[PDB]
DNA sequence: CGGCCGGGCGCCCGGCATGGCGGCCTATAAAAGGGC
DNA sequence: GCCCTTTTATAGGCCGCCATGCCGGGCGCCCGGCCG
């Protein structure tokens, strides 16, 4: 596949918007470089316009526009409703012909595409070559008129609308309007007249939005064509329907500037109609008022509109701002959020007008209404806008005079203070505010019922608390602005609140004090609130709060149940205990003897013991278990009440401490202040108060640093660093993972999970604000953080390793990870001045990534990912120069593991930013997908799933500006590296030109070329050539070349990448003598070891395995000794006859697949013999996971292959098998190199095949017919095989073959037929395996030399490779095996390179019996095997390799 | 005493096609309104 | 039976897969011997 096919698919399958933006940019640049092939891109991007996904259609339209923008401009001269040559002529016609399609997606795409095409190329449309210039201009006018006509017809017929949101959306209308706006830029003014007449000024409006706003400067002041549109818009504004009003308002707002400039006269009528339409209180569910107010704000922003409005109030004040803008006040509490937000934004625009008009309507009314908005709001955005408007209004009102602010809000201050300092209840027992405190927009006393009532169950407690803090900020600001002598009521209100029986009111009072302190000119002003706050934090807290009366009453009910019901059950007489106090503590008019938690403790312990002692004997035994249950329940309720009291006390203390630190108090004895603040950093579920406490600590540290005292400062910094590391998911508990080694951590009570993460959230926010405060100087001001971060990093350097570092009970094993978490936690928020510090520490983090400690590698991967995210160029230089080189180390498993986990986390954190470095990252992941370690393979697969999608973009990403010279050189060399993989072009093969090195034939040259290609990119294969082509030479050549290259590189480097690792070869016993001879005669500079030996002898060379370059071992010697052989690693691992390991269940496969090797190769001649699962078993050894698990491969390939055995060209079965073989062929294409003996050898005569058919004998026929009436299924097959036994055919064939000058081999699968002596001159030998193996060589060598022997009989399965029987020129088969490859091997005897004459093969196939099925199965297996290996060569192999590694 | 011995048997080969564990997947349960 | 919404959640059956074979045929290993 080309680059374009993968580049276009990103527009639909792109993971993020930036990836698709880069895809369209790359595609546009592609068209720029290759301007001759616009249609190739267009034909592939256009079909997305009718896709169902919205984003795909938008991206396809943008891609079409940017592709077309680079082509040259063209200048060849010098009422059915819609419900759910010119170079681009056919494209535009295809868009217009489905612009009336029923499906709305097609219309949306068509409109977008037409817009994009015409936007850049509208001028040259419609013209035809050969016509004159002027007539072509007329044709262009006709074309644009036709397009405008068709688009306007589309606009007036489409009714598709979306009502999901309040503001209805018409996608087709909007796109068609933008298409008109694109069209109308190029036409002449006559066509503009025609279109304006067509879209007559009546009420289309969305059509008007782009019929104007194009050719704007010429339409201005153009008589009727600009005078009628204002009438149309004004009529629309006054219309009844909300939809047309909203559309007209949205149509006028972008054109408001030039519609204002059109006339000064029209402004009076326009603003009159706008204010009149807004004056009428619209329907409750209408979002139109937002558009109307946006229009009002935009119109009032222009100076001439302000002049007109000032002129309008000529005879009276009716049209002045002061009387009008209160018309906006009713909509402040409208149900739809958009209307409320619009009201606030319009009021802010009006407030920021200036011009001495704002003083009119600014008064206490709007301030009180905005304060009510703050109190009763639930939406975050509207609350923020309300507080912003409040601040701007207060600042504007204080600009005139602080006294004006102080006495304007004096009328309203006390009720708003009651609202701000109001308590909060519990879910089912609210504490409602008085509705008389709220004013109406046009009334003295009051949709917001839930917030007023204080119903915490219906509106969450977070919303109530947020309203309280917002009110506190507003009231603190307004206190700060107004003069001090006027603050008597304010200060006494908050002082009385600080002593209230409630808990919430005290919190609100502290918040108001804190905000007043913050907003003051200097902190000393607010010093009158000092000692009440110190009384809050120092003096003991109240024993109760009115908010917890529900808890105490629950305790009272449970205690009463315990006292009463279970003693009635227990039969204890009256007078058992005095009755509990009826009134609970904390309630109003509760006496000093009111029920309290202390009474609950007394009854549940002392009275419980007393009553137990008072119970009669025997009845106590009956009663006690229910008494125990009731007692435990009572204790639980008491604990709940006490916990609630503790939480309220802690919150009040935290707020008081925040107030004290805010006014710059630094007590000489800071014992309780820091305690309260840190308690509110630990156990604060409310995010807002936690952030406030975080800011409090960040300011406290700075104040103490300026004071010079540092004890508590360092203590709190240490405590913050401690709390930042409490979350398990961000820093694990070392005592658990101390026992895990060489495992990827990334692949591996409910109450506490929340506490840990909230504490870590608070600490992290505190640390971030601290860093932002200190700026550049943080590394100078505070050194305790430095020690926490750094002391285990400079420790453990130079290979240092305390033995206690591995001790689960040593705290330093946890302190190491606690230290290393802070780098990730803090580096992104540090100043750039500290980037050199982290850069200087990167050499420590990289070594932590190479360290053999698993948690070291985990934390180093995380920290390197972060550092490369934020300190991009330096961190990535370190990564590419000193991590990725280590990814290939065979022995250092830690190096590879850490260096792959770093890539995992780097991708996960950087996301889209990793585009320029995928060229560095791709090759390591490709290599490690097939690594020996299981978890490295898994995470490499996950990383590759992300990198492959971005690989097509890497060829054109703009270089980052700051890349070091090393990174530019790295990018260049990696480009040249990948170019050979992703291009069919290839290089001269890899060879070492040693003087004694042997000569290579052409096919061997191609084979070593293929092996070197595999070697470079760390891919594995099968050299499945036919026997007799010399695979040993190629194998030892590539192994020696690799060993020579590594050894030479080890002299030019010091890294542990090269270690002179051994190489293992597993052969059958008979071929070791060939392997050693070939290695010695072709690679003298290689050393050889032969582990194959007696069971005891192997210990004499056990340690010699790790000391010799090439090690040779047998399959069975490896099997019996795998438990010791698995403990070594090898550079190469070669299986000489890999068809031994085809059955996955066989123990030889289980043994061989445990051989951890860097490179891995199978030599064979029949990778697939009976079933594709043989190929799966081989590739499970070569590239684990490449073809999936067992079930996946079975379902994908094997079942269709089996089902295709019986088919008659039917689409039900033939198609499935064909697709299965095609997929398996494409998947395994680059990793098999089959070359036929016919292609290589120049001297090997042809082989001919003929079948011999004969009918079954009479006696055998009768016996079979009898047997049909007559266990296991296979015994019938065996019996049929036996009774099928030809001798006349064999006799006639032998006589025809000159026997009894001509020779033959006779193969029989059945031994009992091979010894038959029927037909009573012919001398024959027998080789049936039962003969001793040594005697076989003598027999065959006797047969081979002299011509006195005419025939030689043998069974098919006798002898392995090398059983050369060359004298024969005919081969006769009498019974055929289930395996066709065994018959082919039997034919290969007497067809070797030493063969001299033509070889003819004959088969005796008796008709109407099992043998026909045998041959049918054989040809089926032959076809299935051959079709999978049909086309194998380096150049012929498809270079889409990256797209295959997806299981 | 050293060295080649036979010698046994565990391992793998291959067929068809049956029976016994599988994982996984709705379905299980509750209220209720509407219409078919 | 059919559908919509919602929080809760886990264990039976149904369709598959999957190792079962068992007669000759062979290879390779170690495990017993002895021979001049």
């Amino acid at each position: 596949a080309t680059r374009l096919d993968r580049l276009v698919t990103i527009l639909e399958t792109g993971s993020t918007r930036l990836i698709r933006d880069t895809a369209v940019n790359q595609l546009a640049d592609w068209q720029k470089q290759h301007p001759e092939e616009l249609f190739n891109l267009l034909s592939r991007v256009v079909p997305y316009l009718r896709h169902k996904d919205w984003e795909t259609r938008t991206t396809a339209a943008k891609a079409i526009g940017k592709i077309i923008e680079n082509a040259p401009l063209y200048d060849p001269n010098a009422g059915r409703p819609l419900l759910r040559e010119w170079p681009f002529e056919r494209l535009c016609e295809f868009l217009k012909v489905d612009l009336f399609d029923p499906q709305w997606e097609t219309r949306h795409g068509a409109a977008m595409g037409l817009r994009e095409v015409i936007r850049v190329h509208g001028a040259g449309a419609g013209r035809r070559r050969g016509k004159t210039r002027k007539e072509n201009n007329d044709l262009n006018r006709q074309w644009l008129d036709d397009l405008a006509y068709r688009l306007l017809c589309v606009l007036m017929l489409d009714k598709f609308t979306d009502y999901s949101s309040d503001t209805s959306v018409a996608p087709i209308r909007e796109t068609v309007g933008q298409t008109l706006g694109a069209v109308l830029r190029h036409i002449s003014v006559e066509s503009v007249h025609a279109i304006y007449r067509l879209l007559y000024c009546m009420v289309g409006m969305v059509g008007l939005r782009y019929v104007v706003a194009v050719r704007k400067d010429l339409l201005l002041q153009d008589g009727d064509m600009i005078d009628g549109v204002v009438r149309c818009v004004m009529q629309g504004l006054g219309d009844i329907d909300d939809d047309v009003r909203s559309v007209s308002a949205a149509t006028l707002i972008p054109m408001a500037k030039e519609f204002v400039m059109m006339r000064r006269s029209a402004l009076d009528s326009l603003i009159n109609i706008v204010w009149e339409s807004l004056s009428n209180l619209g329907d409750d569910l209408s979002a139109s008022t937002g558009k109307i107010m946006d229009l009002l704000a935009t119109l009032c922003s222009f100076p001439e509109v302000l002049e007109a409005m000032k002129v309008s109030a000529s005879q009276d004040e009716e049209r002045s701002f002061t009387l009008l803008v209160p018309r906006l006040y009713p909509f402040l509490r409208h149900t739809i959020t958009s209307v409320r937000l619009a009201v606030l934004k319009a009021l802010m625009t009006f407030a920021n007008l200036g011009g001495e008009t704002s003083q009119g309507w600014l008064n206490g009314r709007i301030l009180r209404l905005i304060f009510q908005n703050i109190i009763v709001e639930r939406d975050q955005d509207t609350l923020n806008m309300s507080l912003e408007l409040w601040t701007t209004l207060v600042r504007r009102l204080a600009a005139r005079d602080p006294a004006i602010l102080a006495d304007e809000f004096e009328a309203h201050a006390e009720p708003m203070m009651q609202l701000a300092l109001h308590p909060i209840g519990v879910p089912r027992h609210p504490i409602p505010m008085n509705p008389a405190l709220f004013q109406k927009p046009s009334g003295g006393t009051y949709v917001d019922g839930h917030m007023i009532q204080g119903e915490v169950d219906l509106v969450g407690v977070d919303v109530l608390i947020r309203s309280r803090i917002s009110a506190a900020k507003a009231m603190g600001l307004i206190m700060s602005f107004i003069p001090t002598p006027r603050l008597a009521s304010y200060d006494t209100a908050v002082l009385q609140a600080l002593s209230s029986p409630y808990a919430s009111t005290q919190l609100a009072a502290a918040m108001v004090i804190d905000e007043y302190a913050k907003n003051c000119s200097t902190p000393e002003v607010a010093s009158r609130f000092i000692e009440p706050l110190q009384k809050i934090i120092d003096l003991e807290r109240p024993s109760h709060y009115r908010d917890l009366v529900t808890y105490v009453q629950r305790v009272r009910s449970a205690s009463q149940q315990l006292i009463n019901l279970f003693r009635d059950h227990g039969k204890v007489s009256q007078g058992k205990l005095p009755t509990l106090a009826v009134v609970v503590q904390g309630e109003p008019e509760a006496g000093p003897g009111a029920f309290s938690i202390a009474n609950a403790e007394k009854v549940v312990n002392e009275d419980f013991e007393r009553l137990k002692r008072l119970m009669a004997p025997g009845q106590r035994l009956i009663a006690l278990p229910q008494l125990n249950e009731a007692r435990e329940q009572t204790v639980e309720v008491i604990e709940e009440a006490k916990a609630a009291k503790e939480a309220r006390d802690a919150r009040i203390k935290a707020a008081a401490a925040c107030a004290l630190v805010a006014m710059k108090v630094l007590p000489k004895k800071p014992s309780p202040l820091i305690k309260a603040i840190m308690d509110s950093i630990k156990t604060e579920e409310n995010q807002e108060l936690q952030s406030r406490s975080a800011a409090t600590i960040a300011r406290l540290v700075q104040l103490f640093t300026e004071s010079g005292r540092r004890g508590p400062a360092e203590k709190v910094v240490a405590n913050l660093v401690k709390f930042s590391c409490v979350e398990v998911a961000e820093t694990p508990e070392f005592p658990i993972h101390a026992h895990k080694t060489n495992v990827i951590l990334s692949m591996q009570y409910a109450r506490e999970a929340k506490a840990a993460r909230i504490t870590r959230r608070g600490a992290k926010e505190a640390l971030e604000i601290l860093s932002k405060n200190f700026g550049a100087e943080l590394l100078e001001r505070v050194p305790t953080l430095r020690t926490f971060m750094e002391e285990p990093l400079v420790r453990a350097f130079s290979g240092d390793l305390p033995p206690e570092a591995r001790d689960p009970e040593n705290a330093f094993g946890q302190e190491i990870v606690d230290a290393m978490s802070v780098i990730r936690t803090m580096t992104p928020t540090l100043h750039p001045a500290l980037h050199p510090f982290v850069m200087q520490q990167v050499p420590l983090v990289i070594k932590a990534l190479r360290s053999d400690l698993s948690v070291f590698r985990y934390m180093a991967a995380k920290c390197m990912a972060t550092i490369c995210s934020v300190i991009t160029v330096d961190g990535m230089t370190a990564l590419v120069e000193k991590v990725l080189p280590s990814i290939n180390n065979p022995l250092d498993l830690s190096f590879r593991q850490g260096a792959i986990e770093v890539i995992y986390h780097l991708i996960a954190v950087m996301g889209d930013a990793i585009l320029p470095y995928v060229i560095f990252l791709i090759v390591p992941v490709l290599g490690r997908m097939s690594d020996s370690d299981n978890q490295i393979r898994l995470i490499a697969t996950t990383s590759f799933a992300t990198l492959v999608k971005l690989v097509p973009l890497e060829a054109g990403i703009p270089d980052p500006p700051g890349l070091s010279e090393e990174l530019l050189k790295g990018r260049d060399r990696e480009r040249t590296f990948i170019a050979q993989l992703l291009d069919p072009k290839k290089i001269e093969p890899f060879k070492i030109p040693v003087a004694i090195k042997a000569e290579l034939r052409s096919y061997q040259q191609e084979g070593v070329n293929w092996l070197a290609f595999l070697n470079k990119y760390h891919l594995h294969g099968i050299l499945c050539d036919d026997m007799g082509l010399g695979k040993t030479l190629q194998t030892i050549c590539i192994v020696a070349s690799d060993h020579h290259q590594r050894a030479e590189e080890f002299a030019r480097t010091g890294a542990p990448e090269v270690r002179k690792l051994p190489s293992l070869i597993i052969c059958p016993p008979t071929l070791s003598g060939h392997w050693q001879q070939e290695i010695k005669t072709y690679a003298p500079f290689l050393t050889v070891t032969a582990y194959v030996g007696s069971p005891a002898e192997r210990r004499a060379m056990k340690d010699s395995l790790d000391k010799t370059d090439i090690v040779i071992t047998s399959y069975d010697v490896c099997r019996n000794d795998i438990d010791v052989i698995e403990k070594y690693n090898w550079n190469y691992c070669v299986l000489d006859e890999g068809h031994l390991i085809k059955n996955p269940k066989a123990k030889i496969t289980l043994a061989v697949k445990r051989l951890t090797s860097n490179h891995r190769l199978i030599l064979t001649g029949t990778p697939i013999q009976n079933n594709v699962l043989e190929l799966w078993s081989l590739f499970d050894f070569l590239m684990p996971g490449f073809l999936g698990a067992e079930k996946v491969f079975l379902d994908r390939f094997a079942k269709p292959i089996a089902n295709s055995r019986y088919s008659k060209a039917s689409s039900k079965e033939q198609e499935a098998g064909a697709l299965a073989i095609e997929a398996l062929h494409k998947q395994v294409l680059p990793f098999l190199l089959r070359r036929l003996k016919e292609e290589v050898l120049n001297d090997l005569p042809p082989k001919i095949l003929q079948n011999y058919y004969c009918d079954l004998s009479d006696l055998q026929r009768k016996l079979f017919e009898d047997f049909t009436k007559r266990q296991h299924i296979f015994q019938a097959l065996q019996y049929m095989r036996k009774l099928c036994n030809k001798l006349g055919a064999l006799r006639d064939l032998l006589v025809d073959c000159g026997i009894g000058p001509h020779r033959a081999l006779i193969f029989c699968q059945m031994k009992e037929m091979l010894d038959m002596v029927q037909n009573t001159s012919v001398s024959y030998l027998r080789l049936d395996g039962s003969v001793e193996a040594n005697k076989r060589q003598d027999i065959v060598n006797k047969f081979n030399s002299d011509p006195s022997y005419d025939v030689l009989l043998l069974t098919t399965s006798v002898g392995g490779l090398g059983l050369n029987l060359t004298g024969a020129d005919t081969v006769i088969f009498v019974e055929h095996d289930w395996n066709p490859q065994k018959d082919l091997q039997a034919m290969d005897r007497a067809h070797r390179i030493g063969q001299k004459k033509v070889v003819n093969v004959y088969r005796i196939i008796t008709r109407g019996t099992l043998e026909e099925k045998i041959l049918s199965l054989q040809r089926f297996k032959i076809d299935v095997a051959s079709t999978v290996v049909n086309q194998q060569n380096a150049g012929l192999a498809t270079m889409d390799t990256d797209q295959i590694l997806d299981l």
